[PDB]
């Protein structure tokens, strides 16, 4: 079976790497505003519907092609989504929108065992993102893999809190602590990147794009073989868990010092090593349209002792080296601007290993 | 669990009944042409995109409301889809179209055990048909049911044989015998009504709307608990199996005399009683925009000894009575025009009984 991955660290054999081509700035709607820093709100307001800066995209394209060359050198088979113009305006009976990109396979695809799952998504500009990946998925399906598409939401107004009182990220953090997010519990929705795998146990967070119904759908669909746990953090990342709590080995996890886990004691009791990475050194003047500087810890493990890490982030490279983990440095400074690091730009399709429990 | 149905005959407790409101004539595209009699091709050519005759719809509405009253009298809980204007024109990145209706729950939903499955569909005018049923499905999901949506096709040109050489139904029957259908094997597609359930065994046919990839997806998704078998017939119904091979009890099936099953011997060997119903008496001048006169055998079983049958079709009523099966006669002559009989207009959500094998 070409598809087989139970965790984030077993020896990597095949991976899907996103594309930066034709990425479009999403219209500035309520859910986009709730998942981005205010510094960029006017950019979205103005550039909405247009391509991200083409000079910047060209650099990202170059960085990602090099990343793929390195992956191939490290013995990994690389598949890429189909090139698509994301500027096309589509219209469902519930809304109309232009697209985003197919830069982050981690946001839409998650592999659990021999099954590839397409997440529903929660942004109107990402409704048809799955189209870029169908050629690959059908190929794996023809080769024996299980293929699942979680229920696609209508993304009607009822799914969003149109009047979400966010005027700054600080407001968002407070609302979030109150259990208030831009997405309601109207219908299931989730981004696959809000889930992180550790064999029989999968961890998820309720975020601005992943609601409890979405998590419950995953929990119910995967039981009894897998257990989906809900964890939460202080001042959480609006969307996606991999730059907050990145599991890098059996019983080893990188925990973002700025977003501590409320359930950290569950992990300590299981005898897990919680590593807090050093701060990112990325320039504050560098544009990060989505996500934050913590992309430095959004690493991808080639195996337990080999990590693909940002070439510029020396301090975290040192941390890994002191732990006896070989650093494969790759520069994706411009690709970072699109909202992701190594874990985000990929979806591990096949890792060599079996299903096991690490929480004991 | 509100959802629990393993076959077509156990004591019925809850059912979804379609709506005739706002039904629109689908644009006359290649897949519509391949699933309709030539007599009506000019109607589709002219009325495409407009509402079906409103005077006719009004009569169908009345007939269906009465059917629901009767179901309630027979102790069955009835749920109905949400009223929606099907004339809305939508646009995906692959095509643009107006909708059809939510008259036939059997075409889009199938219940296997405690799981409700939304079929992908194969017609561009039925891409967003699932929207009418989400309120119901979310309610069952909240109440514990498993919910699955098979992979939604792009329905791009590649899925269809644009030059399907059909000039008459006779041509279609020949092509079909050659294994040539309007849909290719480009991506999975299927209508749930091409499947019929008998406990651990589910039977399906490759039709103009259900391809082998679609059947394989179902087979792979349901294994190992259920076995999906592929059967075929002479001069088959272009879409849907329930007016061709309608299983009405443990080891009892109605087999359309005009469309004999190529694998009938498998059933004889299992000791199944194959009943061939008498011919339909419906007037040839009555408009049947979709399907055929064989809607008479498209019965719905309330239990092994109670069948909901067309009030006008006396000959088949007699056949059931001689078999000791109580006939609940309901007139849906005008609703028939939309393309379905009792089995088509409903989706059995809950029947009282357990999972069993009848093929031995």
């Amino acid at each position: 079976c070409p598809v087989s991955s139970y965790n984030e660290w077993d020896p990597l054999e095949e991976v899907i790497v996103g594309r930066a081509e034709n990425a479009c700035v999403p219209p500035f709607t309520i859910e986009v505003k709730a998942n981005t820093y205010e510094k960029y709100w006017p950019f979205y307001q103005k550039q909405g519907g247009h391509y991200f800066p083409k000079d910047h995209l060209k650099k990202a394209v170059a960085e990602i092609e090099e990343m793929c060359n390195i992956l191939k050198t490290e013995g990994v088979t690389v598949r890429r989504p189909d090139p698509i113009d994301w500027s096309l305006k589509y219209k469902t009976p519930d809304f109309e929108s232009t697209g985003l990109y197919s830069a982050m396979p981690r946001d839409i695809l998650i592999v659990v065992g021999n099954e590839i799952i397409e997440a529903p998504m929660a942004w109107r500009s990402r409704f048809f993102e799955y189209r870029a990946y169908r050629s690959i998925i059908k190929d794996y399906f023809h080769r024996g893999a299980k293929w699942t598409t979680a229920p696609k939401p209508t993304m009607a107004d009822e799914l969003y809190n149109q009047d979400y009182p966010i005027h700054s990220v600080e407001d968002r953090h407070k609302l979030a602590a109150q259990g208030k997010f831009v997405t309601t519990e109207f219908e299931p929705c989730f981004d696959a990147a809000d889930f992180i795998r550790a064999g029989r146990d999968i961890f998820a967070q309720r975020s601005q794009v992943t609601n409890y119904l979405g998590i419950e759908w995953m929990r119910r669909h995967l039981a009894p073989d897998y257990r989906v746990h809900i964890i939460s953090f202080k001042d959480p990342n609006p969307m996606h868990i991999d730059a907050t709590f990145n599991i890098i080995g059996p019983g080893i996890v990188l925990s973002n010092p700025d977003r501590p886990c409320h359930q950290i004691d569950l992990f300590k009791k299981a005898g897990w090593t919680i590593i807090t990475p050093p701060t990112p050194i990325i320039p504050d003047d560098h544009p990060l349209w989505m996500s934050s500087k913590w992309l430095s810890m959004n690493v991808l493990m080639l195996d337990e002792k080999r990590v693909m890490v940002d070439a510029n982030e020396v301090p975290i490279q040192k941390m890994f080296e002191k732990l006896g983990i070989t650093t494969i440095k790759v520069n994706i400074r411009n690709a970072n601007s699109l909202g992701g690091g190594f874990h985000c730009w990929t979806c591990d399709v096949r890792r060599r290993g079996t299903l096991q429990s690490y929480l004991d």
